[PDB]
């Protein structure tokens, strides 16, 4: 539980200069600090770059990264940090690498935490959501006692949902509306899906929304998504595939993804890790919005509180968003939503102990983690 | 040998649009056709999301990947192909993946061409040299019978330098200007270094130029380098450092970068290979200047022609470069660069025999291929 306990720098961002905004490169904004959970692993060696590079915030962001790992990935930690530097990235300001979360997550505005312990080979999900819900329920409390008051934290480390459930249960101090789950690559998957179908490529395809968990149990929205410009049902009129079968394309990409021999959707995870945060920092343009895995108090679909439940939502880019309220639902969708708010709830209470509710009850589907997930 | 045999796009990417100037996006240029050689392997992976990006070429450069793989690394070219389709990016327009040099190469205005096969457990450099050789001849052929007559070709798999000259030799339609060996990691990592023993952050060091071959040979000016404005030479006043020892740092930052285990510097190389297609791409910062392995007709140094010698280059950014003529050589420099040109040149008569030359006589030595590299 440090305090006084400061990050030390790495070679070569320890000799950085000032301060962005008064000698040279004025044009740039404040610096923003970005913590990165699982610093060392696949996710975030693509990510990672594409932040220094001025991708995700912008080009005139001076960007600082505090990478958290973990004692057995820590030589792992200093080559990625050592590739950092020889990246020659300007707006790389300085990065830190460590394995104390008081300590990296100290000052932190941005939290993208990548990383958990990967599904056994004869794993229960109860325990899956045991192992990981301990590390986030610790993370949270680092979060909470290090961190800037309106830290931002995305959450991609499964099982998200509730692993984020869990980081703010164990994190008052900081405004539940802040922790999201990454539900993202479940998006653009499926925009990519739609658009497949409809015969238009996926820059014609938007509004589409994914309600629930991180799971098999999650909606890929066709009812409110829309192609060219009007609803996907009036333009994939077969609407017994929409039903039937578009979820489970969806939902098995990263399987078949995994079946191109053995590497994981890396690259287009750290893709969708940016997009997410461009959502927040970007104003979403007119009419259209965006999926995360958000805390459920104050939503107006009547999904149940108290849970992370992935849902549309809209910005102006100031880091916040609002909830999307011209939405329709109908018989297929309202079930399937109840479906899987019926698995959020049941990870809830499995895992009770970590979230300061009481004796954990664990009553889950084995079945339920998304094929092509480590 | 084939003609007509045009290359097939991948799926989403077949559902594509126009061509950007007329309709929509009117702010972006003509697309430009980008060919990866090695296009399911690791630094490819990283390389092509920020082509996709618009990181390379820019925001409002619609871009064409062609995927050249081989026939066993097929599966993952087209899980690559399959990320690039849930990345959702606008600028890449289209995209197709195969392993027929003269169907992918059709059209290509840039040409990466990494990927080569890995050296032997007990493999002597010479056929090193002819096993890659022999696919850079190949590819030549390609590229100089349906390439775009200035194909700007870059050539990252090892041995580079050799690799560029045999491709060129074998694509006597295409300039031999064109051809680029990739010396810019290294450049990259010299600059570092300089950073790290002068106390300042890399973005403070400038006008790095490597020398020779890309391999224990080659040269880390440090004499025509500078840091802050003035020469390296009066900062960093450990001359005995500089001659005895900057060398061998850069020449070992892969070999110490593996030992933070096993993962090859793809990242970083990923970067190394943007940088050095920006710097033909954009118009060199006044005074500066980037390193590029180039043929060697026509330079002032006084090195040897027909071959491939890294040396500073600048550009008014539209895909040429010259030669810079104001730098300076000392007995130190003189001798090493001379020694990289033995080298080169005895690399050149042992791959007679793709060059078009004659009967090959290898006279090399075992030890030069620089650590970390696969
Ligand atoms: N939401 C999505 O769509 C999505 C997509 C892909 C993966 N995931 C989930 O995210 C998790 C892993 O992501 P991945 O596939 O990217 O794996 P990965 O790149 O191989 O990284 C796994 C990480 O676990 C880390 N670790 C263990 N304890 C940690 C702790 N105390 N603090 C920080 N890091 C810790 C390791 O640390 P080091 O960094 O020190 O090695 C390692 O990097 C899985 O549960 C996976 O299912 C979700
Ligand atoms: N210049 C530099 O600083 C630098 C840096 C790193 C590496 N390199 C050199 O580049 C070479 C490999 O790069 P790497 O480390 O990135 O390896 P890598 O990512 O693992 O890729 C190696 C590739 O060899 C490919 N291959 C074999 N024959 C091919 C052909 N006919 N056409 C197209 N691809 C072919 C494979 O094809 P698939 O794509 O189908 O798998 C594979 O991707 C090595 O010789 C290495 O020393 C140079």
């Amino acid at each position: 539980l440090p305090a006084k306990q400061k990050p030390e720098c790495f070679g070569v961002f320890c000799l950085t200069y000032d301060l962005k905004a008064e000698e040279e490169t004025k044009s740039w904004k404040k610096i923003i600090n970005v913590a990165v959970s699982g610093a060392a692993g696949m996710i975030s060696n693509h990510l990672l770059f594409k932040l220094a590079s001025g991708e995700v915030f912008g080009p005139d962001q001076p960007i600082s990264l505090k990478l958290l790992g973990s004692e057995r990935s820590f030589a792992a930690l200093e080559g990625v940090a050592m590739e950092l530097e020889d990246s020659l990235y300007p707006l790389l300001r300085q990065v830190s690498i460590g394995i104390d979360p008081y300590e990296i997550f100290q000052d932190a505005e941005w939290a993208l935490l990548i990383g958990a312990k990967p599904r056994g080979p004869g794993m229960e999900r109860a325990d899956l959501l045991d192992i990981n819900g301990q590390i986030f329920a610790e993370q949270g409390k680092a979060l909470n006692a290090v961190a800037s008051p309106n830290v931002k934290v995305m959450v991609v480390g499964n099982p998200c949902n509730t692993n984020a459930l869990i980081c703010l249960k164990n994190a008052p101090n900081i405004p539940p509306k802040n922790f999201h789950a990454l539900t993202r690559l479940d998006e653009n998957r499926a925009k990519c899906q739609l658009a497949l179908k409809a015969g238009v490529f996926y820059d014609k395809v938007s509004n589409v929304t994914i309600w629930g968990n991180h799971s098999t149990t999650q909606v890929p929205d066709f009812l409110n998504a829309k192609i060219h410009g009007i609803p996907v049902t009036e333009v994939i009129r077969d609407r017994k595939w929409l039903e039937d079968e578009f979820t489970n394309m969806v939902q098995t990409r990263g399987g078949v993804l995994i079946k191109k021999w053995g590497r994981s959707s890396a690259a287009s995870t750290a893709v969708s890790i940016v997009d997410a945060i461009r959502s927040l920092v970007t104003p979403t343009p007119e009419g259209d919005w965006f999926s995360t895995g958000v805390y459920t108090n104050g939503n107006p679909y009547g999904i149940a509180e108290d849970i992370v439940f992935s849902m549309p939502c809209r910005s102006k880019g100031d880091g916040d968003y609002e909830f999307v309220k011209d939405v329709i639902f109908d018989d297929y969708l309202s079930k399937k939503i109840k479906k899987s708010e019926d698995e959020l709830l049941a990870e809830k209470k499995c895992v009770a102990h970590l979230t300061g509710e009481g004796i954990a009850v664990c009553d889950l589907p084995e079945d339920t983690m998304l094929p092509g997930e480590m």
